[PDB]
């Protein structure tokens, strides 16, 4: 037949709703779209305190990748922390993916430590940017589990600066607690060059991003590695909300290219 | 300068997120807004199974009211089933509410049982209307409990036909199961004229409404009656999504009313 299937994976503190302005566009071109809801996200009834590892969190995406047909490929699109999630999926079903796209996200590799990207980012970014963000523990002195919950100020100054007030009000009303999973990712080599490294990587840089500045974005493109690099000028962190059309046109071009 | 407090109350299968377009607009007019989420709605962790009565469902709204100070009145705005929820806040705290606004909502009376409008609604509209909506029981034969959950078809044809594709995409990914709570409301009369009935009532009619057809809306005004019947012609059931400005304008007209 004709068309393509896109798998959208939101980032921390978000959900599938996040792709509500992009989904109609991709579909308007005749493609399949899945704005999945990772664990403890959107409407998923699982509590964040139930996720002990990055895997528990990526369970839904994983189960989806497992339900793909023999000749049913897909285009992965990870946003923010969604880049990490893609990793797990890429390692497990490399050939079931046409190409992985990292829209202003944390794109790992199969050379450095799994939490390398999230470590460098932290070190560069001062603990002041987080503003009113809540980091609450929910584990044990021996099995520490930290939670992350974006505050309203950090949402209106670092992620939604160039977004509409309607969009900020929506997010404020849906954002839930999540995590970055350090103790886990820092103690494991989840990705291998034979699997994770077999999937072509595409990165979409957001110039006006304040959560993950274009600086750290470009950095990953120069140190981690990419197959192609596309940028969206004028967009902040939530480029799917402030620049849907431009994003959709980018996602279509990627599709036409990589098979 | 004086400023009103709008307490918006979402309808069934929805959440406080449905007011994302109206919220900012009422705020720019220097008004404080709260788009609260009811139990088992939006991001609440409770499940529709732990709910048996309309009160268990309205708990969040009741917890908001009781917190309000005497000198801190508010203007309640209910949508669709959100109307019944206003019922409970009214009967309980009628002196802390300036006015109760029914936006294409089921507005209950203080005469018959609490399930009246709801029972007269099901009889005035055939079964084909619900389309692919689901009515599943999670109770027992001697203790019946039904759950309601609009399907994609009923949503895009009966609730979002005049709305954009974006809005339709948003809902599909947020809509959660709800309930009309017939069992609880048919076995009691939670409203009275002394308390409930002494609250100024305003009704906003949405003409292109398919779920609650403009007909039944008018009928609720003819049976239950009001103090001010406003109209937003051209608007579907999701007025805060396809008609945020006119809705906003209407609400700012009720403030001084």
């Amino acid at each position: 037949k004709e068309g393509k299937h896109f798998v959208l994976v939101h980032g921390a503190c978000h959900g599938g709703w996040s792709w509500y302005k992009l989904k109609p566009l991709l579909e308007a071109a005749g493609h399949k779209v899945t704005a999945l809801d990772l664990a403890a996200s959107g409407t998923d009834l699982r509590k964040i305190e139930e996720l002990r590892t990055l895997y528990d969190y990526t369970l839904p995406l994983m189960e989806l990748m497992e339900s793909l047909s023999a000749d049913e490929k897909v285009i992965l699109v990870g946003h923010s922390l969604g880049g990490m999630n893609l990793g797990l999926a890429m390692e497990k079903y490399p050939q079931k993916i046409y190409a992985a796209v990292f829209l202003a996200a944390f794109m790992p590799d199969s050379v450095h430590n799994s939490s390398f990207v999230l470590e460098q980012y932290n070190e560069r970014t001062p603990a002041e940017n987080w503003l009113d963000t809540q980091f609450l523990p929910y584990g044990s002195p021996e099995e520490p589990l930290t939670s992350m919950f974006f505050g309203p100020k950090f949402l209106a100054h670092k992620l939604y600066q160039l977004c509409s007030p309607e969009d900020l009000a929506l997010a404020s009303s849906l954002v839930r607690p999540s995590s970055l999973f350090m103790e886990d990712l820092s103690k494991a080599k989840y990705f291998t060059d034979e699997r994770f490294g077999s999937v072509k990587r595409v990165y979409i840089v957001c110039t006006e991003d304040k959560g993950i500045p274009e600086e750290f974005q470009r950095w990953q493109i120069d140190n981690i590695g990419v197959t192609e690099a596309i940028e969206i000028k004028g967009a902040d962190h939530m480029a799917m909300l402030c620049e849907p059309q431009k994003l959709c046109a980018s996602l279509l071009e990627i599709a036409h290219k990589y098979n």
